[PDB]
């Protein structure tokens, strides 16, 4: 005729970290971090990104003559670039607000090239111009996509061209003016000095003005070439007119797929698979709610925390050793909590069924509402500055740095927070248990000593489960019981 | 003959949330989060707003045709403004910084038109341009503040004007360049050809050249405006000079009565009101410290929280001895002194435990609204086109910070409810066993939260026993020859 | 034969605060706040600051004749300047991108001046021009870097000049155009109209045209100067070209010590003393993690919060059995272990809680100090007069981050205070309930929060269980036999 109280323990070795104590040992844990990956650039979605190779947006855009396998492109879901191209512009200049445009093509999915001025129209110039620095097979070249409008004969008639945009979407227009290095070359060129270029739209209004001047060799020229670009709106109208140093359009790019995309800076080239979200330094596969890969990434994947161990824990503490006070028990494998039973006809293993439920119910809801709550994190997006614009930058990188510090300091403060709560928890339902029991036991029994007590009148099993049910009676044979202690 | 220990309870069924479990029960909840509004836009202490109406602020300062009834307007308090305004630019053309004026104007309450260069005083040209862009009843005309100077007869002298800023303070100034849009039609305007406009002041130093081409066809015309704005200083003087292309003004604006406004981005329209905040939804009447109605609001208002449920849980669980439930007995206090003597009994409370629960409950709300009350206000901003990439940064910020304060809020919220709790449970206990404790061995306890006391005694023994002064040695001697039995 | 259980306590008079009541009484207590200042400018590391006095950054940069200590200078740590200098461009006029190049000077130890034009290479034009608005003693003067280039006669020959970059370092260089106020001026001056003036690099291009029109006159003059500035490269070259209207330049400044500075906007002049952090309104030493004096520091130095106290408890709750209160004569540990027998007293403590206690009160301190090393810093910055949208989101940017660490922070130490009081109260009835427990039935709870004993026992008895090695079979018998 004996009953105790203890709780279950098993042979586990995962540890966990609190704030009050470290490296402490629980019987059961879960992680929540995910830190490999397989370093591998794949499909997403099964649409393969546009690996750009040695060349960049400007050489791809105005049609460099190595780029020649991106003259047609189909569909794509992101945007693979080398950090320093090679094949940039071959003849020397610059481009006007290149960020803007690379940020506007963040978000662009398809292109679709249209012819909107034949190279045949112009009938009164000379467009077979070309350079030696874009030269292929020695011979000179130029981009396969603008045209070099130079005097034919000895006279440079005004040049005039428009264009209506019915196509159905918004188009995007680029052009340029050249800009010689001395005034021969200018004679030579175009037989006029005080010329200007000049484009009009609906909304814009420009008027460019060549400058000459002398500058130090760049690939062996002495010249500079500045380009420009407009997004031309429905129904519109854009009008060309120069009177020299003009490099006209050929081919009108057409938005298509507007969607969402993302341009990503690596070294890497295209393999064969299929994830669900990138990162520069590989792909993410996993169902974990937190990762510390690398804070940009495209696609849908947990979120970024600057952290290296989060573990919840979600079990007992672990004290391997008849009794409660000395530790757990090693035979109990069905409940979480010891209701140890040995009568005189047997012994018993049983637990108990209330504390349990409570305790699984509250352990899965408060893992449910710790995953749910910290949904609302910061994301990062890429983008780029001039370098005239250092202030931007640092006003950028200060807001990524300072939102994913915080985050990160809230999760940890979180998760320990969490793991010792739910210690105290679990042992403060042993000792209810353990009071609920001696309360529910009127007298009628000593301890022993070892966090349980004999009883001093002979029930039987009916007893035990009377007592396990909370349906103990005492004045029902109390009598024996005060007799026996007579004794 | 005996007392029991419990603790009081009622019919309440309001719902509280904390981090173990949901949806619990308490006797009494504060609540903390308002979202009601009355839909409706009115007054700020009794200062009208200014009500644009169907203009924007460009036509409002140029002063185009058909925003007649703006030409005098007394102080306000904030601006209303559509999203597409279709009286802006009569005729065709552009404004430069104009993101950078309306961020001025956004702290500006009262101004005052003054004449500086009365047209007249162009006694060497001619003052009366129009266009059928800017047309009333039929006939050309132009704006209200601007001056068209066009050549008179054959020749166009130059032209030069000047202003010394004795107003007071600080004034606006507007003037603007022409563009043609073919070599005829400025032979036409100006008689000369590659002219210029220099504007020179104490600190702006600027040349502009006109500039011709061809465009497309905007509200039937071909040519375009550009204007350009500056701030004059006081004792500051501007001189103006040019050979043609340009639109002279004709009124300044002088600052006066600066302060705190905003700028309002609605549909609606004015109506016979008074509130003490407002929102681009409706007004708000409340005292609570947090509201989830918009994030822009002018005048002092309570902070914005982007989530839904905000309850204080302030009471104790709702139950039907102290192990068994509550007590709907007691409405005095708050903790059971259920006392049942020989010749009578009663359903007194301890008094001395409410004072420190409730004094510890009113600071604790107290310092939970005290610690919110440096959130993060937005505020209201202009970006044009080209500078996306600052656009999202604003509103990158915005969110961010938006975030954070919400995910506080909540969980202090959570915090306090679960700590609330727990610390009532453990007053009820402690009350408990340390009755039991100075009561000592001299009764019987019957298993039910309450003891059956062994010695006799009348309303004077629990009298000095809830005051504390329980003595042993009067009733040792009795107890024992008693339970010797 | 009487044991108790008590608590140590002392005469400590320091209040802390908590989430739940305000100023309470406890024993031992830290500080984590430092609010004290010297109030004093002085060197860093050993290395003073550059002190410029009256004159702005322009001024020390283009040669004004009032700056004329700065001609050549040392290496520096910060550079000291004040909110608006009188000596800034004597000649009126602007200077372009004025904030990137206060930008990028803020990450630069030291220059080196290199003369790359001298000054009588133009043997063409003239070189002696000044004017009165930049006057020493009466006479006109100049610009101490730049060369202003007049006609020479009544011809004014196209000016060329270049420059190949071989010093070893990227170089700064400066120029500037000249804007006249009439046409007469003009052709006084250069004796030609429709001027320019050409710049050209590998990565700059540009060309300028002087302006003509009418000014209010400034310190006398109704002409401007318009400067701008570029970075030259390593082995790159520049080119100059203008047929008037040109102010060329005469020494290069080359980046020659690249580090970590900044520019601070004060008011006081640079005294003698040491420092490790430097604030614009004083010096600070100190050891806490912590600082409220402003939020701008140089150097290293603590975090900055924007509160008046933050005081963390390490003791017991003070107040005067460990029922009635706590034991004055308790100078041993935390948890008395009162000791009386029939042949003597004792105040022996218990040796095993307090070494957890003191460990755990240890550990929480490491962390909640170490749990905020990852803050968040501020940098100055500058902006003109025509970007207010981008000053005002940089003001909203650091009054938030600030708010935000500022309350976190008092939320950790409100938080770590009750958890402390709460495990200490946790411990010490543990320990009570503990000692009954082993203590089986053999003594009667006197009401004192003890228990005097029952059979008679010694001290052999005692110090047993006070090591927890109590045997109620043991001895019982003379406990039942007096229990009659
Ligand atoms: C229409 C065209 O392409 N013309 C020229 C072109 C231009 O004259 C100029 O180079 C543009 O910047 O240059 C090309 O020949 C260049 C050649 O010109 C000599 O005069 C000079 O001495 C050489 O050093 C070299 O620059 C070219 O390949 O760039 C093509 C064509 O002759
Ligand atoms: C001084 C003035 O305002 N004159 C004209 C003005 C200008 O001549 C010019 O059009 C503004 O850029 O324009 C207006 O008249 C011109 C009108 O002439 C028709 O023949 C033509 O078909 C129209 O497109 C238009 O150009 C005008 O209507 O804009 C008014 C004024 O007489
Ligand atoms: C560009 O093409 C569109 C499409 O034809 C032109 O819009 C038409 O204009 C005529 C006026 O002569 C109207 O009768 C049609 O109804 C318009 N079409 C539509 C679909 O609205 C537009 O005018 C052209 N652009 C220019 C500058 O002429
Ligand atoms: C603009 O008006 C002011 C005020 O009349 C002029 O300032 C005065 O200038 C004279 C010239 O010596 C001084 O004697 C006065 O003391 C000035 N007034 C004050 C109040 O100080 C100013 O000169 C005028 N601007 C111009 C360009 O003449
Ligand atoms: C500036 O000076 C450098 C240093 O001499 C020049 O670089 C040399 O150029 C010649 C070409 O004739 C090469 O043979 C040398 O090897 C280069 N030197 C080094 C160290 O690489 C440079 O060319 C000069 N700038 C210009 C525009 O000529
Ligand atoms: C080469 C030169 O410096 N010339 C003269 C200049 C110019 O003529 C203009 O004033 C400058 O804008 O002006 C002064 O007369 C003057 O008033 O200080 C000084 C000098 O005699
Ligand atoms: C722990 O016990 C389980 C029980 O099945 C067993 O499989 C496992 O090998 C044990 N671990 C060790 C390290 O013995
Ligand atoms: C104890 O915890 C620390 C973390 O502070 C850890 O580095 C160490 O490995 C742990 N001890 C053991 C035996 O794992
Ligand atoms: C991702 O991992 C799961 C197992 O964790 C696996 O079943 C699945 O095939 C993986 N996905 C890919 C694309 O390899
Ligand atoms: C209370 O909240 C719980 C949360 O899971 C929900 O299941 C339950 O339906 C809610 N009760 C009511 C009456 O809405
Ligand atoms: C706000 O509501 C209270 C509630 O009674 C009312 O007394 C008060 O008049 C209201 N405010 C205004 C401006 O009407
Ligand atoms: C201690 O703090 C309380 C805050 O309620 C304040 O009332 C009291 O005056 C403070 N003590 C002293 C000595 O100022
Ligand atoms: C900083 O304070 C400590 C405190 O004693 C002192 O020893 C040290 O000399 C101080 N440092 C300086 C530079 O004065």
């Amino acid at each position: 005729d004996q009953i105790c109280i203890g709780y279950h323990s098993n042979n586990s070795t995962e540890k966990v970290d609190t704030i009050l104590e470290r490296n402490v040992t629980v019987t059961h844990a879960q992680d929540l971090l995910e830190k490999t990956h397989n370093g591998k650039l794949c499909k997403l979605n099964g649409i393969p990104p546009l690996e750009l190779g040695d060349c960049s947006i400007a050489g791809w855009l105005l049609g460099n003559p190595e780029c020649d396998r991106l003259l047609t492109v189909p569909e794509w879901s992101y945007i693979m670039e080398k950090e320093n191209p090679r094949n940039g512009l071959c003849y020397p200049g610059s481009f006007n607000d290149y960020e803007e445009l690379k940020h506007l093509l963040s978000s662009v999915t398809h292109f679709e090239k249209v012819k909107i001025l034949p190279k045949d129209r112009w009938t009164q110039h000379t467009t077979t111009g070309g350079s030696r620095a874009c030269a292929v097979s020695g011979s000179p070249s130029f981009f396969r996509n603008m045209v070099w409008l130079t005097k034919k004969g000895s006279n440079y008639p005004v040049a005039k061209g428009s264009y209506n945009n019915t196509s159905g979407e918004q188009m995007l227009v680029i052009w340029g003016v050249h800009h010689p290095n001395d005034e021969a070359e200018q004679r030579t060129l175009y037989q006029n000095v005080g010329t200007y270029v000049s484009v009009g739209t609906s909304t814009v209004n420009k008027r460019s003005i060549p400058e000459i001047a002398t500058r130090p060799k760049v690939n062996g020229q002495g010249g500079r070439m500045e380009f420009s670009w407009t997004i031309l709106d429905m129904l519109d109208t854009i009008n060309f007119e120069s009177t020299g140093n003009l490099i006209a359009p050929e081919y009108g790019f057409k938005i298509s797929k507007r969607g969402s995309s993302g341009i990503m800076k690596t070294e890497g080239t295209l393999e064969n698979c299929e994830t669900k979200c990138q990162t520069p330094l590989g792909a993410i596969n996993t169902t974990l709610p937190f990762h510390n890969i690398h804070p940009l990434t495209i696609g849908e994947c947990p979120k970024y925390v600057k952290s290296e161990k989060l573990v919840l824990a979600t079990g007992l503490r672990n004290v391997p050793q008849a009794g409660f006070i000395e530790g757990g028990w090693q035979g109990m494998v069905d409940g979480w909590y010891g209701y140890h039973h040995s009568n005189d006809q047997g012994s018993g293993y049983a637990a108990d069924k209330e504390s349990t439920q409570k305790a699984i119910d509250g352990i899965t809801n408060k893992v449910n509402s710790v995953i749910e709550k910290m949904n609302t994190q910061f994301e990062a997006v890429g983008k780029e500055f001039s370098n005239l614009e250092k202030r931007l930058e640092n006003l950028n990188k200060k807001m990524e740095d300072g939102f994913l510090d915080v985050w990160t300091y809230n999760a940890e403060l979180l998760v320990l927070m969490e793991n010792e709560r739910t210690l105290d928890f679990h042992d403060s339902n042993v000792k209810n248990l353990y009071d609920k029991v001696r309360m529910q036991l009127r007298d009628n029994a000593k301890e022993l000593g070892n966090g349980c007590f004999e009883f001093y009148h002979k029930c039987d099993d009916e007893c035990m489960n009377s007592v396990k049910n909370g349906t103990y009676d005492y004045p029902k044979y109390e009598e024996e019981s005060k007799l026996n202690r007579n004794e």
